[PDB]
């Protein structure tokens, strides 16, 4: 819903907005959400995600899919109707996203998902990305694990020539839609075969916000190095403008950047992970904040 | 609806058009038209915008969705006939922009929105964009706020991988509509997403003119750096002759400028702005007309 | 229709041709069709034009938008018959253009519109397009105004950033008609929107012959200085071959190129206008010829 | 249909094609294929033609449009059931082209159409092209005149901003059936708006061999300079092997080159013309046979 | 159908493919399967191409149009199942191409059609292409012959400006069929107009097996010199990988080189024809292997 | 399904992967997954295969073609409800892939095919290319008979022009899903033509993880050498990232680079092969591992 500002009430939301991911209890905010949809009556839609064609499919509090749902509306606070309704299958009104509000008044944040190494992560989309001799599907389980810290994550797999790997887009949103419904941290292996349909488009356009509003982690693997200017420059603008935070990889074997966004018009934040092999490809990440002002983020998109 | 001039009455338009924008009370005209839209009978549409498919939605005085309004005819001065019809939620009969007459015989101005910091501010398409060390979304809401005066501002939020962000482009659609609707000044960010379907094709050709004729202001973050010869040249063109008002960030950091459309045919304005940060990213606009010349529009288009 | 000629009567085709620019009394050819027009059966369809899908609207003599009109059928004089019908608002039988013949046998004309500063000026579709210091828009309403001499002019407006704008195609095609149906000197403001869908497309197919078979001129401001060789190059043949005379600024302020096509295979003539600026922006053409050969009119095309 | 050949069988079709063009009487194939249509009953499919959908509609032997015919189906020489069924105005089944045999056992040929300052002319599609300060317009004229001999020619006038020109394709479509259907010498001007849709794309491919087939000559002014290697390569294709004929104006103001193709896998023929302008921009093609060879045609096609 | 191998299995498919071109009686093949087409009850389908749109149509064993055709099905050795249905004269299950078995366990094979001047020729499609001095059409025409020898040969016309060439892609298909189902020597003037819609681009995949699982050959007259490396690159791919043998023109005018391709993983043969024309443009080709191996081929494709 | 993990569950899923293809006996899983295939209830549906349109067709556990199939459902380990359901012989609900569960558990592996030459073998797709002189399609071969052993290989033939292969993509898919259903090792000969509609793109999507999943290998010999980079880099996508092994050919002749990739997120092995010809073509691999990072990968990549 549209929200409105003066100088004063501005003022208090940059102040909350940063208190969000700065100084909130890592992993609060998912644990916030999940009681919201706790309290939502069974069969009521919380979630609806677009499919290939552009139709959207919609969920329930505990990621089981909705076939018919008579026409339900609500009166938000601006006077705004939302109107909700699925027929055989499908969302016939209403939109991409969370069905329910999860946000309130609190909104524009990258609440905390987890602290590792001493140093905060931000929920939304993280997009592992690079070229040269490092690599990623190792590095995206690793930081699943890691943000996991006392709990497992969840490992959503689509689109590689190996055994088990889903390659229908429809079964992949119906997974992402249960991790995100159901798990703080996800791993996505990976987004390559997603980048162009319609609800391919919509993904792009719509996990990060869908992750971040939940309090939850997207960590999705993307390789370019395909060196097509029509290619590689929409895994260039996916990797830009369509992720909350960003790790790729450097010159220096085992060695990634970071760059987390901390929020709506604040800082991006910037630092380094050292990174070593174990048995069986195990990767782990050692332990033993700097701000990152543009063109230097330019600077770092040197995947060409 | 058409007019006819003679050298008298096409040089006193130019007169009332100047007067628009350079001597008018500050925000005087949405006044009016606020109560033009008042006189208007419950129910009758005053809106229509359109969706992603390109199908039109209809809303009333209160920012109240039409689902169904049987066909309504009225003449003009004039000779032509405005056909209104809403069916199942969607308009079926009409034209995208505003069903009723705000402007009447005065048009082709930009009225004024706001003085601040000494400088007459124009309603319309503000956008905000540039390339380099400068951030677009602290200026919107800094700019939204000070044009705001002893009014809040309108804050629309869409496409943008944090909490809360709405990405479904109808929601953002209704959003402006009630914004426009019910606001003088209105912040959007960012319009990135728009920048392409149908819908938000007519976005981009619509809402320059929606907001000018209501006399409120919309500021859009637009933002580039893709460097990809199909995308940026939209983001420029767009940006060109899709805005009243062209705020552009320059190689000095924190300093921006300001290109204004005072007109139809009319002398386009420019200024300089200076800026600094306070607690959370908080942005200030400092406060202590020339007029610009073609070829110096293109100049200032290096956006590449 | 078709045409048979011989030797002779091509001759005299030619004479008649010449005659209809050279020596024809200003604007009497624009008198002659409305007399046309007034002398057929209110109802008939006259004008059909098309809207944003390629489907055609049709009107009649009032300029009234025919909703429901029977199958009817008229032959011609070359055995071919010409099928008009409207139904439920759009033509579902015949053909964009007039519906009635207004040239008979004399056709290929550049009838003259006016006469201004010593200059005689056809009437068809006038394209006021360059790059540089000079504005367009001020000259369109000067030219307007000039050509209208003791008649008023008539100003559509379409998609600008202003107060009281159309950004309708649909609106704008219903504008453009009524126009010609009823007005000798129409003003297009701008051009720039329409260049792509099908109807918009058919426009500028469509509108050079029938302001031309009116007698009647639209003059259109067109905008390039886009410098994308995929939008810069259809602002350059639209220019070209899609108007009957052009009008170029050069690199002289104030002063622009008039490039007149005077009928069906006949010498194309040159003039140079001066003008200056008063009052809120109000422009004049002062008042105290060259045939110009091909690859001249290419050599003038430097809009890149 | 298929046509069966041998050595010797073979020898005498190019004998006969040889005949067609460098000994027949001039105009005496278009003379025999009206003797043909004569012979057909009425209301009987000789014609059907694309429009602008890639529909086809279809006319009897007096250039009269069917709206509705029941299945009819005849058996060709070889075996081939050829099938024509036209339903509420459009053809249902059947192909584009002549619905009735011409040609029997006689094809590829480009029968001679006219005798003219001692050069023999090929029937078919003559596309009169160029770059430079010759212009086209008048010279198919003049090339109409000279060609049609005793004979008046027909002119099809389509897509140029001038009185009387249509600028419908479906008309367009209309015209050049009925010209092809009633006259031996045809002209198109001019080609340029159909250079693309289906029945656009249809036309070229198809009316060379329509007009061939018939023994009429289309005569048509296409226009490129564009000078965009998108256009001017379609602009380039056409003309090489889309027509019979081609017309190419030279360095040397009015001088034209003539490039006849004689028939199947026969020697083209090559000549210049000479030309001059009279009153009223009438051209003259003045009065007082060498093969060229392949690499000399392409050498030729210098339109860049 | 799939087919199952082991060493010894596959090592006398290699033999047997290599008798197919190499020993086996010319044109031996054409007349086995003539036999399996005349065993073969009346009314069963027996081959299906595709038309313009993509659907297909259907013919019997004497090359009749199938109207309808009710549901049968037939089990192979194997498991699969074949279905063929035709309804209102169009293919409504079932697969483009032979609808009946002709080549059992005998595939992959280059069968050869002919031996001419001491050289063996493969059925399938041959490409007559190249750019330059040499001439396709009297090639085609000779060499059609040549193959032919005791027999005639079939010469489909399609798509260009001559007299009795027949223009419609559906026509086309129709006469392809009934060649295929009829002789061994067919000839194709020209395949240019081909080359794109679904059922266009289906000929050009599809015809070079049906002629190579018949026995017969087609030869086709393909003309790029185009130079637009948009068209001019399907006419080197569709000549490199589309086609069974290949003959293109050299820089020594009269002489053209073969490529043959003798069968699935063999070695393409290559020989050179020189040739003179006679009376009436007929060409003979002169009588009084070496093998070619691959960058070669690439070596030979300068047709740029 | 989605898949969750700790350090310690994660650890022993790479420990499982591993031993899949070092340490299983060759062509085990293969074995493992016919019993759960042969376990299935007759009728009902194991694969779903995309055909041309981007519909599924759909295979019982004997590779017979489903046509009517009433909605089941299936209740997975996390919570998700498969739904199957097939239609007038298409799906009508479901996912492309394997429409029960071999995997279980044990996902992200390359199960090891066969060994030969004292080399493991991965299942999954195998795709044969490179540029020069060495000839692909004898090594598909070659390779297919090494991999299959004690066992004959299935050859699947498409797209070439010779004698009884298939060209219809609708026969294709129905031969590869038999294959993969009824066999270990698979040759698909060859995967040029699909390389684009819906259902290709699909394959190449989807035929990766299918055949890694039953545990057969697909032998594809795909042949680019186009030098379009809109063609040749889609023959570098799909042989970069929609393979699971890789064979090229190198600059000395007969001499070809295998680099399979042994697993999720593991070290990728490369081994080289030498080969040599016998009679009729037939070719023999020789027989008397090292881990390459990236960087090397793309250097291999040099087909341009
Ligand atoms: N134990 C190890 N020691 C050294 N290098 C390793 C080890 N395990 C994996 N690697 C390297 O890291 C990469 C991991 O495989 P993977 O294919 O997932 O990489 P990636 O960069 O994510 O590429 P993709 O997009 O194909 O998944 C391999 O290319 C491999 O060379
Ligand atoms: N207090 C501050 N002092 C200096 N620089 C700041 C401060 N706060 C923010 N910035 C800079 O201004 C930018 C504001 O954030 P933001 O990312 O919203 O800008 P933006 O141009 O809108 O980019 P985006 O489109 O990614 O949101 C940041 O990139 C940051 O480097
Ligand atoms: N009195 C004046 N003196 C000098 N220049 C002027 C004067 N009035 C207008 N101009 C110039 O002419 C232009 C008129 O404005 P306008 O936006 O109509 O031009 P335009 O070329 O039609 O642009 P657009 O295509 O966006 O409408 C302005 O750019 C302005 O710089
Ligand atoms: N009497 C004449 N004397 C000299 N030149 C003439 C005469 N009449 C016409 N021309 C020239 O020949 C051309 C004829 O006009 P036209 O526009 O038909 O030429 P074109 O080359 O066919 O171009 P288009 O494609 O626009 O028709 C004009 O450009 C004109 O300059
Ligand atoms: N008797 C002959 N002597 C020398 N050259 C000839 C003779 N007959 C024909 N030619 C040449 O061979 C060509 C045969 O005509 P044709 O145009 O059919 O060849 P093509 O390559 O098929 O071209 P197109 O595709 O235009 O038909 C001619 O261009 C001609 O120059
Ligand atoms: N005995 C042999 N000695 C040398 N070279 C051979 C031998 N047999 C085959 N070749 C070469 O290998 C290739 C095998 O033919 P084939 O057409 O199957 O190759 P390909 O690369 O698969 O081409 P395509 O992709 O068109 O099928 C031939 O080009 C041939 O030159």
């Amino acid at each position: 819903m549209i929200h409105l500002y003066d100088a004063k009430s501005f003022a208090k939301l940059r102040a909350a907005q940063y208190a969000a991911f700065h100084t909130d209890a890592p992993g609060s905010w998912f644990d916030h959400t999940s009681g919201v949809l706790e309290s939502v009556e069974d069969g009521t839609p919380v979630l609806a995600i677009g499919v290939e064609s552009g139709d959207a499919i919609v969920f329930d509090k505990n990621a089981q899919r909705i076939v018919a749902y008579k026409e339900k509306s609500v009166k938000a606070e601006d006077g705004s109707v939302s109107v909700v309704q699925v027929e055989n299958g499908f969302m016939k009104q209403g939109h991409r996203g969370w069905l329910v509000d999860l946000t309130g008044e609190l909104v524009g944040c990258s609440p905390v998902v987890a602290e590792f190494g001493g140093h905060r992560y931000a929920s939304g989309m993280v997009i592992v990305t690079g070229k040269g001799n490092s690599g990623k599907t190792p590095l995206v389980h690793a930081l699943g694990e890691a943000l996991g810290g006392k709990d497992k994550y969840a490992t959503v797999r689509f689109g590689e020539p190996l055994s088990g790997y889903n390659t229908d887009f429809n079964v992949f949103v119906d997974d992402i839609a249960r991790a995100m419904l159901q798990h703080r941290v996800i791993v996505i292996d990976s987004l390559k075969n997603v980048i162009i349909s319609r609800g391919a488009f919509d993904l792009l356009s719509d996990i990060g916000a869908m992750a971040a509003s939940r309090g939850c982690v997207v960590i999705a693997s993307l390789n370019p190095t395909s060196n097509d200017d029509k290619i590689v420059e929409l895994v260039k603008e996916a990797s830009r403008s369509n992720s909350t935070s960003l790790v790729i990889s450097t010159d220096v074997d085992g060695e990634w950047q970071v760059l987390t966004r901390t929020g709506e018009g604040l800082q991006a934040l910037t630092h380094t992970l050292q990174t070593s092999y174990g048995e069986h490809s195990v990767l782990t990440i050692h332990t033993s904040q700097t701000v990152i002002k543009n063109d230097e983020l330019e600077s770092v998109l040197r995947r060409l």
